[PDB]
């Protein structure tokens, strides 16, 4: 019927939330994964609206930007929030999640390989202050909603994105003593059957 | 009888687009501009959801994050796109605009007196490459829409935001030789009567 194709690198990363949205919705899509080695020719192809991944094609029309794609798909499948106000709070938290990711990027770059710096020092000087600030806000949202979801009484795509990040940190030995609520959040979201099923079946990748 | 209150600094900055959405719509709101002397105080207060401005109050309920606010307000006033696909595209460009703003930030901060470094050097090494990349994407959007607006055939909030950025850069001595299209766009959007009136009456601030 409507045809979806998601183009991203062969990894979870910024595409993953859109894949998880499709899984919850039970929507068929083409998971187009591009390798490091293939990217140059695709980039020269001018396919990507801003020269970057991910991008989504909906009946061949192109949409860039990870969060624009996630919001677009979540609104189609009723995962963006149950009222206008909830949609906006979801957006607020997702944008604050972007600011966390910018603050933490020097650490994640050194850890992954892509950048310079001593990892122990960046952990304490850059990652932990960023993580503690942002996760304190997550806990505020959990307490406000009172449901176990970040916004309102049901699942939204920011739950999926945040649960995936938390799961990744935990798997690498991250200490959640300050935020046991987010450990519980990550377990809760990743047990939702459609999501558990996707996690069990997706390609295994380092990121 | 929904009551709106916008809290931001005494400047255009990240609050301005919301003020312009309200001006376009003819919607009364409280334009709450915070002084250096109030701020530390309001910050200590946990008034702001994430400790930062802007935030919007809607019958007393708080919403943070400049883009989340603009999107919430634009959707209430039909300035976010006329179809779900236009709303996504507005979202995609607005997010690329955030990426540009992040790349240019070292320069903007130096000019504003918030950050280190030599303005002349930052202008050419950091700002101009960012500006030229992003404004080339703006031209692609204008050519695709075919109407003089960035997305589709009528005004959206990203027109307001981009026109105001362009008008500021031009006013302050910027060279738009490479992008005559965006100077025309700025002139068109800033001549809209509600907008022209707001520009002539708002507090005059450097930023
Ligand atoms: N604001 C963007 C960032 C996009 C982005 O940084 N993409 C990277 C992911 S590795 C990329 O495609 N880099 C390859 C390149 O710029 O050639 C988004 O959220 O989708
Ligand atoms: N992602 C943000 C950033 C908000 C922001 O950086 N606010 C600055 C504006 S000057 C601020 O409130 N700084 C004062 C402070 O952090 O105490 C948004 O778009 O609203």
């Amino acid at each position: 019927m409507v045809s979806y194709k998601l183009t991203y690198f062969n990894g979870r990363g910024a595409g993953e939330v859109s894949r998880q949205i499709f899984a919850y919705a039970g929507q068929q899509y083409e998971d187009n994964r591009v390798t490091q080695e293939q990217w140059p020719a695709l980039k020269e192809t001018c396919a990507a609206p801003f020269g970057q991944l991910p991008f989504l094609e909906v009946d061949g029309k192109k949409l860039a930007q990870s969060h624009a794609i996630a919001r677009f798909l979540a609104r189609e499948f009723k995962l963006n929030g149950k009222t206008a106000w909830e949609e906006a709070q979801v957006n607020s938290l997702a944008d604050q999640y972007k600011d966390y990711s910018s603050e933490a990027r020097p650490y994640f770059y050194a850890v992954m390989g892509f950048g310079p710096g001593d990892v122990e020092t960046l952990k304490k000087d850059i990652f932990l202050p960023a993580f503690e600030k942002f996760y304190g806000f997550l806990v505020n949202f959990l307490k406000a909603s009172g449901s176990g979801f970040l916004v309102g009484d049901s699942l939204t795509w920011i739950d999926l994105a945040i649960a995936q990040h938390s799961a990744d940190l935990i798997a690498k030995g991250g200490d959640f003593s300050k935020f046991p609520e987010l450990k519980a959040h990550a377990e809760k979201i990743q047990a939702i059957p459609q999501i558990k099923k996707w996690i069990e079946t997706r390609p295994v990748t380092p990121f």
